[PDB]
């Protein structure tokens, strides 16, 4: 739509420090004032992984599959991929711990007719849901770029998605990850897998930061072949945001 | 009310440690299950002070005086009574630093007729707004009890006040003071002043805690004639909530 972005290569110097391939997109106030380290990668589409439980939650609510924000998602006892999902969760709880099975059931209930329509309204990436409605965002064909992520989060922050203001606000509170007087972060992690070295997977961090009267939108992704490199999905963008005076 | 409250004197330990006359009220799930150290003080009514910014913020949005959650309250450069207020503030910022002059301007614009009406719909204390539109909650006749605070915070959590749900949600985001994966706190302080020693002022801490799938509502007040006592408005309820295994 609109989107003014400048490449800045001095930023590449924290990716090189740790020998990483990835992209950071940072916007001040609006998508009218963005910067990135790599313009080509910024616009390249990757697997969303867990960053998809932002759009997925909104759709849940729009459709009524999620009753409201107080709904509790009961564990059934049948074990799960990780212990920290073995328990009941609130909507917020499940997003924050990235509880795949809750969202799998959301998606089945929602149904591809609906999922397709909403991803159309949201301009979410390539809008390709195909390859099983259970996992298209984990190992299927849906792809989204960092630029597209920033535009989507800006829409959400402003309540301009095609959804009730109500549902947008619910999902926004579920995303808060840091709360201080005059410093608020909304955030979502993602990690597809170590894939292989032929085809490495992707790690994400997306969100936005309110500081005093300013807002910064951001999106970060990096090639990942080694699960121990995963902390970098935070520390690189953190150091970049620090150098700009932001974090602090 | 369906308010069911049990006095429990064991809690008096954390008060007499510090020679504090005060009251803590704690409810699990709903007002159907509340505990207090002092049943009489629980129902006694005090100046709300800055805890009043919660209803005030909601009424500001409901009346249109506050435009939406992104409104910026501009400092005019003129001296203000605390230095943390001499800056432009968002709605959350104003609330989180208790920026009194921001809310005074809001209130003058809401006017007496609309304020009266909303305090009636919310059942906010004795609903008495006389003796100056821009200071009734600071030094005027308005009074509310801890019990009433808990019943008010509860309706806000459930989105059952006579206000749009979206306005309730906006105000709830502004009150977040602590954010972890499965542990969310919403809270607000207040302090009327040191009063006299004949007739003490009051300090407050009120809010709720979402832990896992449980919610706890709380309200604390104490007599205060000395500013150095002020940290106890947090440290006492904190210790009680830890002994019940809520926080920690």
């Amino acid at each position: 739509g609109h989107m003014s972005i400048t490449e800045n290569t001095s930023w590449n110097k924290e990716f090189s420090a740790e020998a990483v391939n990835g992209v950071f997109v940072l916007c001040k106030s609006s998508s009218k004032s963005c910067a990135t380290n790599d313009l080509a990668r910024a616009s390249k589409e990757y697997l969303p992984a867990s960053t998809f439980k932002i759009p997925n939650a909104i759709i849940g609510l729009e459709t009524g599959v999620i009753k409201n924000e107080h709904q509790v998602f009961k564990w059934d006892g049948k074990p799960r991929a990780m212990k920290q999902w073995e328990r009941d969760l609130t909507l917020r709880g499940a997003i924050q711990v990235s509880a795949v099975p809750v969202f799998q059931q959301i998606t089945r209930e929602v149904g591809e007719v609906r999922m397709q329509k909403y991803l159309k309204k949201f301009s979410y990436g390539n809008q390709n849901i195909s390859g099983g409605i259970d996992k298209f965002w984990l190992e299927g064909q849906l792809r989204i770029s960092a630029v597209n992520q920033v535009e989507f989060l800006e829409s959400l922050y402003l309540n301009k998605l095609s959804a009730s203001k109500e549902n947008q606000l619910i999902v926004k509170e579920a995303l808060v990850t840091e709360a201080a007087p005059e410093y608020l972060v909304h955030s979502k992690t993602g990690f597809s897998g170590v894939g292989t070295e032929s085809n490495p997977g992707v790690a994400w961090w997306v969100g936005w930061v309110e500081k005093e009267t300013e807002v910064y939108f951001f999106a970060f992704n990096m090639d990942i072949d080694n699960e121990s490199k995963l902390p970098l999905r935070k520390s690189i963008p953190t150091k970049i945001m620090e150098s700009e005076g932001i974090i602090g």
